[PDB]
């Protein structure tokens, strides 16, 4: 029986010290000593083990590394310095100019940048559709189509895309890869490898780390494929080289995921719950209401339903400025994932660099508030938004 | 008069911190609290200043780049989580499927192999030529040329570059930028846009930070096109996010740059001079040499000639191998700018990525050492080559 | 209300960073710059806040100290470099030569050791007793008596002492200090001042940390005394002085010391449970326990049971070497409170330095094991102790 | 031949790590992972080496340690959480109630306090002296002497004290460790061993660890008392154990302390010169001065002559005000040993806890102002006090 995943957070690939450390050192060193010459050219040119320099690998790097592919059970993993790294340097590995990638269209604001005006001007052609509708992958393939790419649930409506279907449909013709996005769920929650998924990235900044201190992010995957992201992507296209000191806080961080996540889910229902009935609040968001679209897909992907929650007050934006300026114990701040709780508001934070009509087309309305809980007691939770949300009447 | 360089490496960009900390403190905080969503909205929109998210912006990482900029002569300074994170966010920024690249084609090997490789498989055309020969520049020149890259001295034949005469050529056109590493120099020894170079690049891996244990990068340059690489460049494309704890360890590094650079030339200098008259010894490049070509031109362009030596040993590729598995003070090791001295065999290491005919062509040799010299007492250092040299020979 | 622990152990004491820093900086640096002199020679006269030297205070310590201070509900907190150095700038402060103090004979060997050996070569008098047992306090007390001193649960036997009791007893005379360890309940189980208790210290290197990479001390009480303790034990006579670095590292892991603590907690009680009735088994030592000496007195002053868990072998010291070198999940090593289930033999080890009569007088046997139970699957870990405890039966 | 100073702060007590990581890792752990039952109780009882628990040692602080008693020429060094810590570790282990300390009169501010106020309430006896006085040691000797302790030069006046005849005196009976705190002149300049030093203390928060970021002590000197000093002056009575990431922050700042050392003893000299001739100053007081007092003891101890000035205003304490506040480049802060210039007035600042009778009775007057140059440019440094004392006319 496999190692459980909580046992595994902080006891899968176990590092091998030479003084017993029990926590395994920080590598905080740019370069690697050879033996001798015939040692560095062979390690050079793939033909040794070992280590060379910070940018090509690192040891503590690799710890994290091997504990992150374990948990999202697949065969390796490349840590990068942020999330939208770990995205670019797979996307930008994997393509060149002439390919073709299908995106769902309710993404990460920098995401869809990312794929709307950076891969376009590198003659990659790209396509927004909404990948929850049945077969509407099949329909935009093209002979060229490369990837298929897609965040669920979805930053930040937390719209649920059914993960299998969308894998048939990109298997249908050889050479398709599916890359998803798993920051949302974390490794707890959801192996995307399950249902199909070549590909799984995080942002590593949120709740892998979970304490809101590191900007990071990670691949996971075939070890091949990860071995060309690795000597492309990130050793010349990105340079995206995490920080040996922040992969070791990241471990650090990872060893209280599993209990992270079931008290941060165990709030956020509580929550949810409790917005859902109060008079000023229009609309929850939360996977786990039975009413939400895609809740069975939902339950079949995901062992819990996560702790982000997106919410619509019935005095729309004006009310969402008002109750944000007087929360007490929430904080207002962009990201998510951490022991703290935080709330944002996406149209004017997170995806004001997203056009409005992009936008509102994926679902993302001006009313929406996003929010992510955290560890705080759940009665005092409800008695920030309590307060903050009865004087809006 | 001009805060010296010497003075500016503690002091340029001033901190304020609210206690009062001597050394500011280490932002290492992913995202910023905002007041009100109307502050937020503000500075989401560049409307107000004020910090959002480490991606984005970091006071620490501010901090470092402000020093930067001030020790360049450049507007701004966007930090970077390598040295090719800094390269590959400012020329994926400029660029599009369509343009034209020119680059010498002596480079870092990976460098080298980003331009012909990655970025001609995203439609841009890149000419690898000799920028140090006269014309060179301007018969390559074609409409869509963006930019024209360089690194001087070069890694790792040192070879000397007259940037002013680069600048002018590709300024004959209008529309191009010139893009400087200035790694192997830093800002102590040379300051590219004094030459009329538009972008300045660095490995802060190296000098900059000198202590061997930081890998970062840095772009300087005018605040315009630098607004523009940290939306899109750092942003978007390459998520080369520099690690305030890193930003902090290089900023520490820095107010040593100018007593460590002066160490390391002056003991270049004379653990040159030691190789030159050394029997096994064919040749040594180092820019303080008075007869190496492009010396009035390293003497114009560079207050000190470095710590970097490239040397190439008679007996080749065979006897390069024998020297330095029997170094004992010297370390093996690729890298260079730190406090220790380093040294490499660049056609198997740094540039064995280079496919064979083009390290040729660029002068590279599998006789060729590349050499890094720290701050150990530079007696000790020449009797490290002696007894390993002698056996060599013996 | 007041905010619960829960909450408290992420957000009491806030800061206020100038960027509106989400986590707070590290506060890496020596000294403090002052605005004129005025102000330096106020901040060293007492007449005016602000800080001045990292020994003297730290913005990022006092973040952690205010933030333990609230989860003690004692006025103030002094963060030290050890748990060793929390207990020592304490008594070493109230204490001097002819004074004397009682302690509870069962302590951490090295606190047994200072109190031993070098209170008594500075001629302070020293009585180890069972200050558990009813009337044993009282029966010590001398005119100079300044400190009692014990911990509960006891390192490692876990006996419990009845803190009111004890606390009544020692304040039947005047001026007497009563000073508890509670490093193995932490803030989140025990608050032993809600006893009488007037001074509490920690080994923030076990629970509160809680993640095996800081070694810390902490102690909590009165701001009169405790000024004391800085200005006297920590800037002169320990010299015991936290880096900034290490505090801000025990103030993320503080974060999650209310869920480890009760997941450690539901751990230990099914390991315990397991442990008991097991036949290889003599003894298990666990709070939880029904049965156990001092449960009602445990269950008052605990709100949950902890993690730590000892237990002692039939098959006695050989018996315990055995099952220690063939577990497989739970780590062979001295410490607790990570997040990792950690586990050593006292007798040879932690306790190795008091002398055998006193460990045997104070119940550490020989064939003693204690366990400190981690957040991995509770099945994973009774199934370590499964193939271990068969193995040294078959 | 030994290896040198310039070279021994980079590559002395060279480490092996399993990945021949350039910059040996850094063991932030604080617990140690024994292989079986019996490796564990043998490495508590002393009988095996390697590692237990990061208060009783560890490989981080161990390979500080190495390189500090190399460059010592000591057998051994153990490291401590300030500068304090090491001189309390060092006699907290050596005396007991009954024994007497011979000290110098003029010493920091905090050492001073310690040795009158918490050395004497448990029941050690202490006399203040002039040490520099020849035979003032011996005349204050009893049979109870166990430790003679000085500074030299002293902080903050600068005083020279003839470290040999110390020596002769202390070790004229037997049983007596002469102890010199060796903060103001680093290794590169003093080794106090050289002249029958026993014991070397050192803050490593001044110039060793040179960058002001780190506060850290520092013993050297012989094994078996340092092994007596480690089991009980730090693993009980002071506790005062150092982090293992400020350990490796001061191994990063020593290798490059031989350039910073005679780059702030350059500039220094610079400096002490132009102050000497400004006619607002009364005073300099600088050990490379000729007229300096004890300048051919400080000439035969003393490689360069440091960085540490202190002088004194014809406009005394309210001139020493006016001056300090108006500083540009100049920092006003204590501490020294910085690559930053610090200067501050010790009479109410490092020395304030000294009474007013004693700061005097040692030399220490209210008018002196005590100033440790970095490495900025040495022109731009005497044009801050040029203006800044051009203002007191
Ligand atoms: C992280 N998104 C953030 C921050 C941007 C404002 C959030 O929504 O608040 C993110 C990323 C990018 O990872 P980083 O580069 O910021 O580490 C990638 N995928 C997802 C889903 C998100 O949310
Ligand atoms: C360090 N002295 C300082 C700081 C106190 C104000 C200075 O004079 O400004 C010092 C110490 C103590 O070392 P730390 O505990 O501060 O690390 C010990 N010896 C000397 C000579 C001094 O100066
Ligand atoms: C590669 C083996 C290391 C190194 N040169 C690096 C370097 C770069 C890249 O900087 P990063 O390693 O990403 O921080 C860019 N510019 C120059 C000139 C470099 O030398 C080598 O040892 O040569
Ligand atoms: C010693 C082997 C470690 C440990 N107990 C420590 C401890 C102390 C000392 O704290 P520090 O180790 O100096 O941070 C003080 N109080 C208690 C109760 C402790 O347990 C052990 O494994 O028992």
């Amino acid at each position: 029986e496999r190692m459980t995943p909580a046992t595994a957070c902080i006891h899968a690939n176990p590092q091998k010290d030479q003084f017993g450390a029990a926590i395994p050192p920080i590598y905080q060193t740019s370069t690697f000593v050879f033996d001798n010459c015939q040692q560095g050219g062979n390690r050079f040119a793939g033909q040794e083990s070992g280590y060379i320099y910070t940018r090509l690998g690192n040891p503590t790097v690799s710890n994290l590394e091997g504990k992150i592919a374990f948990l999202e059970k697949t065969e390796a993993c490349v840590a990068t310095s942020s999330g939208m790294g770990a995205i670019a340097a797979t996307v930008l590995t994997i393509l060149k100019a002439g390919d073709h990638l299908i995106s769902d269209e309710c993404l990460y604001g920098c995401t869809h940048a990312l794929f709307e005006h950076a891969l376009t001007k590198f003659g990659i052609q790209v396509d927004f559709i909404n990948t929850a509708i049945p077969g509407e992958v099949k329909k935009h393939m093209k002979p060229n189509t490369k990837i298929v790419y897609f965040e669920t649930p979805a930053n930040p409506t937390l719209k649920i895309i059914d993960m299998e279907r969308v894998c048939k449909d990109a298997h249908s013709q050889e050479g398709v890869l599916v890359i998803a996005d798993n920051t949302f769920c974390s490794p707890m929650i959801t192996n995307p490898v399950d249902f199909g998924v070549d590909v799984v990235v995080h942002s590593a900044t949120k709740y892998i780390n979970g304490h809101t201190d590191v900007v990071a992010g990670l691949i996971c995957g075939k070890a091949d494929l990860l071995q060309q992201i690795r000597m492309v992507g990130i050793k010349d296209i990105t340079g995206s080289v995490i920080s040996p000191h922040d992969a070791w806080l990241i471990t650090r961080g990872l060893s209280t995921l599993n209990i992270r996540m079931k008290a941060e889910s165990e709030n956020a229902m509580k929550v949810a719950e409790y917005l859902k009935s109060h008079p000023a609040v229009e609309k929850v968001y939360y996977p786990g209401f039975e009413d939400h679209e895609g809740h069975d897909i939902a339950k079949k992907q995901m062992r819990m339903y996560g702790s982000m929650i997106t919410f619509i007050l019935k005095s729309g934006f004006e009310g969402a400025k008002k109750l944000l300026d007087n929360l007490k114990l929430i904080t207002l701040a962009v990201s998510l994932g951490g022991c703290e709780s935080l709330i944002q508001h996406p149209a004017s934070m997170t995806h004001a660099v997203v056009p409005k009509e992009e936008r509102e087309a994926a679902g993302i309305t001006d009313g929406m508030i996003r929010l992510s809980v955290g560890i705080e007691d759940a009665d005092e939770l409800i008695a920030d938004f309590k307060q903050g949300l009865d004087a809006l009447l």
